[PDB]
């Protein structure tokens, strides 16, 4: 439940499922700051980490069964070359698990880097907080019961413990435990503690496994354990599905009938249009997760609650969600699996409704919050037109946001005839949402004839189990399928 603000989970955010990927900074407030500022800066710096812990790690849960697919797809290979080869079952499970160990080493360590981030920014906001001086810590570090009476100056309530994770690859990987103690001794009512990872929660008394900073809920256990416990499943599917298709295929796949050598996967596809520019980097991703994707149509959609209209490409984790129509609303809570939506978000635009009549000596009043990468296109009665970006507008602290517009209109005391908001893009920017609210689908257009059809038609590769891609047909198709779904966004 993000904002963009489109009801939608924006900035997506998963090609830490395919490739190394490197983790967002901290963001370190001035020494010389207001408490209020201070404060300011604290509240955004969590909801930007919040923001980016859920397009990426948190809320692509879904999108998991991929990693399943491409976890089977390098084994398999791995053990074909081994096959072939004429070596040994422990020598074809070898080459099997040794590329399942690099690939869970590469997720496993990019998820808990991504955790080891958010839990070492916090601690260092903490530190900030504690040398400011003028902000409580109540405010940063508030896990249930925030009383931090009984806790020495200059000492942080938090305490980030090394906790050794094994590795796949036999390597050792530092996941970072989050201990939190307010500073009362254990026999006080007001004890509070608590000691968690996405692993597990070691210990919890008069605590919540989660922080709350300016009504924001972070660092959820319920959240970061989903992602790992669902990760735990998919690895133990791939290595006893891996274990199932070696031995039942072992000695009657003749070597030499499937010669994969020179393949090009999808995710060796999708990690060469990372290093070189072609199309978005997140719907790239998705195909070689084998996400069913429709590539030959353009949607054209529109978001109820918000009024924001735009055209884009769609994906449904789950097929079964049914054909997306047009002049058809839907609701993706409703939906068992999520819907992706990649869009040129330079082209998104609505009207802007909530705006008073009276410029009241060039002052233009608003009666919501404008839109984050917006600009308010206000038109006066006397036929002019100010653009305003969502960042020059006052808040009144009235529920009412107010600009002075007495340097970009000629006539100061008029009435507005109309507003819509656009886009503050310069360019074409592309960017894969997770659609949460309400939708309604306006009209479907079919590349590259411009035909209006009714419904949508999802496309995906064979799924891979313990048990196929034994023929080279299989395995052909493989290919062939998703390069040809690549040069569709091409």
């Amino acid at each position: 439940i993000g904002a963009a603000a489109i009801s939608a989970v924006g900035g997506i955010g998963v090609g830490w499922t395919l490739r190394e990927f490197e983790v967002v900074g901290s963001d370190d407030p001035a020494e010389g700051l207001t408490p209020d500022v201070l404060r300011n800066q604290l509240s955004d710096s969590v909801v930007k980490r919040k923001s980016n812990n859920q397009s990426t790690m948190v809320d692509n849960q879904n999108i998991l069964d991929g990693v399943e697919h491409t976890a089977y797809t390098e084994a398999k290979i791995a053990a074909i070359e081994e096959l072939n080869a004429g070596s040994s079952e422990s020598a074809v499970l070898s080459a099997a698990n040794s590329a399942i160990d690099s690939y869970e080493t590469t997720v496993r360590t990019n998820f808990y880097k991504s955790w080891n981030e958010t839990v070492r920014e916090l601690e260092a906001m903490t530190q900030t907080v504690i040398a400011h001086a003028d902000v409580g810590l109540s405010y940063i570090t508030d896990f249930g019961d925030p009383r931090f009476g009984n806790l020495a100056s200059g000492t942080s309530p938090n305490t980030l413990k090394d906790t050794t994770v094994s590795m796949p690859d036999g390597t050792n990987f530092t996941l970072l435990t989050f201990r939190h103690n307010t500073g009362w001794d254990s026999g006080n009512a007001a004890y509070s503690v608590v000691e968690y990872n996405p692993k597990e929660v070691v210990t919890s008394t008069n605590s919540n496994t989660y922080n709350t900073v300016d009504g924001t809920q972070y660092m959820k256990f319920s959240e970061w354990n989903a992602v790992e416990t669902e990760m735990d499943t998919v690895f133990q599917n791939v290595r006893n599905g891996i274990s199932t298709w070696v031995t039942n295929v072992y000695g009657d796949v003749q070597s030499g009938a499937i010669e994969i050598s020179d393949l090009v996967t999808p995710r060796e596809r999708a990690t060469m249009m990372a290093q070189e520019e072609g199309m978005s980097q997140a719907i790239a991703d998705l195909i070689a997760l084998n996400v069913p994707v429709d590539a030959e149509r353009e949607a054209t959609i529109t978001i109820q609650d918000t009024g924001a209209t735009l055209p884009g490409t769609f994906a449904l984790t789950d097929s079964s969600d049914g054909p997306l129509s047009a002049g058809q609303t839907y609701d993706p809570s409703t939906f068992s699996g999520d819907v992706y939506f990649t869009a040129d978000m330079s082209l998104v635009e609505g009207p802007w409704d909530a705006i008073n009549s009276g410029v009241d000596g060039g002052t233009i009043t608003i009666t919501s919050e404008p839109y984050e990468g917006t600009a308010i296109e206000v038109t006066t009665v006397e036929s002019e037109t100010v653009s305003v970006p969502a960042a020059d507008w006052t808040d009144n602290g009235d529920g009412t946001w107010s600009y002075d517009a007495s340097g970009d209109l000629e006539t100061t005391i008029t009435n507005v005839d109309s507003a819509r908001f656009v886009s503050t893009a310069t360019e074409t920017t592309y960017d894969t949402l997770q659609l949460k609210g309400a939708f309604t689908v306006d009209k479907l257009v079919n590349k590259q004839s411009g035909e209006e059809v009714s419904s949508t038609s999802f496309t995906s590769s064979e799924p891979q189990t313990d048990s196929n891609y034994i023929t080279q047909d299989e395995w052909d198709q493989l290919e062939q399928q998703n390069k040809e779904l690549i040069e569709k966004y091409e």
